[PDB]
């Protein structure tokens, strides 16, 4: 089997991407944030505290003839941005782009933090990291990809995120028309539950490539590119007037600037992020200070290849017995 679904930016900055997902019988379609940095499929629901729902579409298990309470199971998750959610668990039929999993754990939110309430465009998350990170207790549950894997033509999914435009998540096949050149594959460590890999270095603009190993994660659920402070300083030093602002929370730059590109290494191959992809616009409406798309990881504990980096590539998440990641230009 295979599946193919379009993913669409939630706003004009590509802050996140939503993909329609069918849950239950008859189908209830919710727009979920596919997140290769976490491993829970959770949704706004008929059980979510009413004051914490503000425009989202909700899953109502009592209207699904295939829903069943997973008795005794609870979940609770906290994300790197400080947001969180928790609740109980149903199993139900879940389909993405024509690919159907029966018995998928659908985590129903009883509580969500303010950032989720305040984002009316995201109805939940669909985690695509390794199932060892799933938070359901006392019986840990499998991700959608883990459940579908055996039925897939090939044990892979691909992320093809657009710059200010829709893109595609495919399951079970590699669309050879969606990229240019060849795909370069690189080793993955699953020891922390993430799609963790080592980039071979970087370049700023037209500058020379610096060979240096940068361990980090491929995370579709993080907006920006978070790298070591040395790398990020070298980037922003090429932008007149750019500076790190403690009050704003990162590097800012004059909105009048033209930003240089940023290149990262995948083995001997190179992925170029155009300068425009690094512009996240005014820090507040009408400001002439703009927020940068490359930020320091120093306060995180891990480097994160988020959407800024991934949307410059066609990315293969290879879930074979020994997982690997593939990157191609497009």
């Amino acid at each position: 089997s295979t599946g193919s679904a379009t993913t669409t930016p939630i706003d004009s900055l590509d802050d996140a991407y939503i993909t329609p997902v069918q849950i239950g019988t008859p189908a209830q379609t919710l727009n979920l944030d596919f997140d290769t940095g976490s491993s829970d499929l959770w949704v706004f629901s008929s059980e979510t505290t009413a004051s914490e729902v503000d425009g989202q579409t909700i899953y109502t298990p009592s209207k699904s003839t295939t829903a069943k309470l997973l008795s005794g199971a609870t979940w609770s998750i906290s994300y790197g941005d400080g947001s969180s959610s928790s609740g109980d668990v149903y199993t139900d039929t879940v389909s993405v782009g024509g690919l159907t999993v029966t018995g998928q754990a659908v985590e129903s939110a009883k509580k969500v933090s303010s950032s989720f309430t305040e984002d009316s465009t995201i109805d939940g998350l669909l985690g695509l990291a390794f199932s060892t990170l799933n938070t359901v207790s006392p019986t840990q549950q499998k991700t959608f990809f883990d459940n579908a894997k055996a039925s897939l033509d090939s044990p892979v999914f691909t992320a093809d995120l657009g710059y200010h435009a829709p893109g595609t998540y495919n399951f079970g096949f590699i669309d050879t028309t969606a990229y240019t050149g060849s795909i370069t594959y690189t080793a993955v460590s699953t020891k922390q539950g993430f799609w963790e890999w080592t980039s071979t270095g970087y370049a700023v603009g037209s500058g020379t490539f610096k060979s240096t190993s940068i361990d980090g994660i491929a995370d579709t659920g993080t907006t920006l590119l978070y790298l070591p402070a040395t790398v990020v300083s070298a980037y922003w030093a090429q932008v007149s007037g750019a500076k790190s602002s403690s009050s704003v929370g990162g590097y800012v730059f004059p909105c009048s600037a033209t930003l240089p590109s940023f290149t990262f290494g995948v083995g001997s191959a190179r992925i170029v992020i155009p300068g425009d992809y690094i512009d996240f616009g005014p820090i507040s409406t009408g400001s002439s200070s703009c927020f940068g798309g490359i930020q320091s990881s120093a306060g995180i504990g891990i480097n994160i290849f988020g959407d800024v980096a991934l949307k410059a590539a066609f990315v293969v998440f290879n879930g074979a017995t020994t997982p690997t990641l593939g990157f191609a230009s497009k």
